[PDB]
């Protein structure tokens, strides 16, 4: 079975066979496409096959499929499962799994980098204090004084779902949001609810516009504990504009390290519920979404005001003009401070090269167009005209519900 | 069974039930989403007729009435005897409006009920077709105050007597491959232009030559006609701030009129059904002007603005893109030719979608096409979950005639 994707700018046509290895489901049917829906404990029984497909993939990749070492490993894992209802990954398999979850992440435009990922094995961690230490080391290593390096830290896997390791923060580094009695927000509206939890847990909120949130860390199903990342580890960039001298007086900054900390890494049926991972930013994540979403910092008006754009009619494209200037500012600031960042032209062009290479070497590259296309200037990037096939491969990153909704408080 | 869509900007949640009345297939499966793919008998006909007439009589609040049963009976008798049937004028108008209403990729559907339907089912020759089309064009243009219109030529019979407009739009510019190696005019139309030349068209070989119509009646060989130039309203493109802009020699036509699609109503197939509205600015300024495989003007404009084109990260493409789109909108507005910007159009669509949810139980929408090709996330549609499904009546793609036609 073969599936073809066309690029409508280049007429380049690719053939996907990889989708035949797809296990998980999409949410779509022959009658309904759910392609724009944001969010569409295992038995021994289900675990054996999952482990086996994983180990088959792993041993093929090292050109050892069907070897004695492959067979012995299957036998050993099977025995471990029947006897203990679960199993332990070798370090090599963990590394491979983590790299593959990234490689398989169809919503990630940054996948050209998938094979350079530093894996920190934190499966010997037992306490929230232990977690804090691992996370500090990850932050320092990944930050690398502005010369960012991709990394993931992997905490112990789920057992009975009652002893989960979780990082309650959605990202390791994020700014607090405070709902004011007059209904306005100070700082980042995205993080109001989590900020409230931190405050309730005893965090002394400075109540500024750019307060780095404390880490809220849960080990072994215990109640989460608050920790402050050492400020000297939190690299930040003041935002200025190359031509507009008043831009700095907007008082904007952002942090350099994007580190997603609330997803679940699934490898060979095992579930790693705390697996913070980090890379570097594409400029639009900050300049389009973080700054210009109406539900976020929402700075478009103020920027357009200072530029004295005609704001009486939308058809002046004042929003669009301000949007570009903000995004220029973000890239210029990160570059000037030597903090790794990639523009959306460069990221999408690299992604297209990655995608074609993946088709050639792997038989496919699952990709979610809705997410891959940048949130500004969509059609002047090469991904816009690229047909993509979206399907779900394992290993994978998955969403999980926010822990404050599910946690059984011990007291 | 009942499906929820969330807006991530406003937290508003809508419940879709309309998808259960879905009847065509999406191309997707539980294993693979094809969301981003551009183009994924008597016995068959009666269910299709019944389905349609049920929705029609329901709409005029006469479901299960004698007039309903009688028409169902009438159409059935017509099919068994003739192997097809004819729509009443009222049914035709209902069907056409609903094909638009159901167009999941159309952002402008708030307008769906205000569609002027021209019944050209009495047409028999390519000459008749040309007359009907000039009239549509003049009506729709309305000296710049544009009005939505569709013109419906006779339905398919045995498939050997198809009416087709060979053009993809009623008004488009020619494309010519040059000894130079580059393309003159619109590169999207090079194959069609050559077909026009090989049919006898005297091509002026300019950058903006309005293509002639190539009309096929009753399955006959297609004939050429030039639309009266006085009926083709065009707009010279200037910028409100940059005086050099006009020097690029850019213009575009006022009337977007898609002419190559197939209208399907109650199993009947209208293979020639040109329809028109008015432009959203980005269609011209982003796609027509800036696509690499179209007029591809970004480099020239960036140059004139004296932007630093050394590095992608200066966002010179993005800067030029915005300016090109300001010029488009400015030029149309100044010349009083109806146009909508992507902010206004997407805001309207959100309002339409909420109307459709509360009055119909849903609104099929294809996010990939609805989100504008520039500034996506600063339009409300970006943050709106949409369910995409296929309802009938509908507009469908069909193979280009030069592949299908037997000469
Ligand atoms: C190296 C630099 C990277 C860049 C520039 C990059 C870029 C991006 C961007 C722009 C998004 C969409 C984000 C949004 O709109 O919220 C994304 C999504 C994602 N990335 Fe990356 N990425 C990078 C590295 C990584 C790494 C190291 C991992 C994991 C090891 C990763 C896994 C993911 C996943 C799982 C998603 C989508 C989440 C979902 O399914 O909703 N990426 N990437
Ligand atoms: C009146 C103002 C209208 C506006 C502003 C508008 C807007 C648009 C836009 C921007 C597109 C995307 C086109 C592209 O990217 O190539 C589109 C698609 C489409 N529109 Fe409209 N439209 C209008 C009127 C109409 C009318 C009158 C009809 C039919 C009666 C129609 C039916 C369609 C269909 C079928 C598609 C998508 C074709 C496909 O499936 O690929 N629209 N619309
Ligand atoms: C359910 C849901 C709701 C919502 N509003 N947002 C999300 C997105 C969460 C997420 C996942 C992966 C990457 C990023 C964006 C952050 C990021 C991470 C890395 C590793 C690199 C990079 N350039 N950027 N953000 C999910
Ligand atoms: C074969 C094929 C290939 C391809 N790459 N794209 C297409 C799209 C055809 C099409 C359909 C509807 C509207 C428009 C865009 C033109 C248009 C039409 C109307 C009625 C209003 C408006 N504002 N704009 N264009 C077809
Ligand atoms: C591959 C992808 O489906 C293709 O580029 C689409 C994307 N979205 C689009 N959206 C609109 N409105 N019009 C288009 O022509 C396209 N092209
Ligand atoms: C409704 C829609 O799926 C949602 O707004 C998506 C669209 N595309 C996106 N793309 C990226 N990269 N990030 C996002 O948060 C979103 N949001
Ligand atoms: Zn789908």
């Amino acid at each position: 079975r073969f599936l073809k994707v066309k690029n409508w700018e280049t007429d380049v046509v690719l053939t996907d066979t990889l989708h035949l290895k797809s296990t998980l489901e999409t949410g779509c049917t022959e009658h309904i496409c759910m392609g724009s829906i944001m969010l569409p404990v295992r038995t021994k029984d289900q675990l054996f096959p999952l482990a086996k497909e994983f180990l088959d993939q792993y041993y093929s990749s090292i050109k050892r499929f069907g070897s004695k070492a492959h067979m012995d490993r299957l036998e050993e894992v099977n025995k471990e499962i029947e006897s203990t209802s679960t199993y332990q990954l070798k370090d090599t398999e963990l590394i491979y799994g983590a790299k593959h979850a990234w490689r398989n992440a169809s919503r990630c435009v940054g996948r050209i980098q998938w094979s350079k990922l530093q894996v920190f094995d934190a499966r010997d961690c037992t306490t929230a204090h232990g977690m804090f230490n691992y996370i500090c080391n990850h932050v320092k290593y990944a930050t690398n004084k502005g010369n960012l390096r991709s990394a993931i830290t992997i905490f112990p896997q789920r057992t009975d779902g009652k002893h989960d390791f979780r990082v309650w923060n959605s990202q390791l580094i994020r700014y607090a949001g405070y709902k004011q009695p007059d209904g306005s927000t100070l700082g980042d509206p995205a993080n109001v609810q989590f900020t409230e939890i931190c405050i309730q847990q005893g965090w002394k909120a400075p109540r500024g516009r750019f307060d780095v949130l404390p880490l809220l860390l849960q080990a072994n199903g215990n109640d989460p504990e608050l920790f402050q990342i050492p400020p000297e580890l939190v690299l930040e960039v003041p935002i200025r504009h190359p031509k507009f001298d008043w831009f700095k007086d907007l008082g904007l900054k952002w942090y350099g390290l994007p580190a997603v900390s609330n997803m679940l890494l699934e490898i060979g049926g095992l579930e790693f519920s705390a697996c913070p991972f980090s890379g570097w930013y594409m400029g639009t994540e900050i300049g389009v979404r973080d700054y210009c979403d109406n539900s976020r910092y929402n700075i478009l008006e103020e920027v357009a005001k200072k530029m004295d754009l005609d704001m009486r009619k939308t058809s002046s494209l004042w929003k669009d003009q301000a949007l570009v200037e903000i995004n220029i500012a973000v890239l210029y600031s990160f570059q000037s401070d030597k903090v790794t960042i990639v523009d959306h032209h460069s990221a999408t062009e690299s992604f297209i090269k990655h995608m074609e290479n993946e088709y050639r070497c792997r038989g496919g590259c699952p990709a979610d167009w809705v997410w891959i296309v940048p949130p500004m200037s969509g059609s002047i990037t090469p991904v816009f005209h690229q047909e993509m096939l979206n399907y779900r491969l394992t290993p994978s990153f998955e969403y999980q519900p926010d822990p404050w909704n599910t946690h059984v408080w011990k007291g």
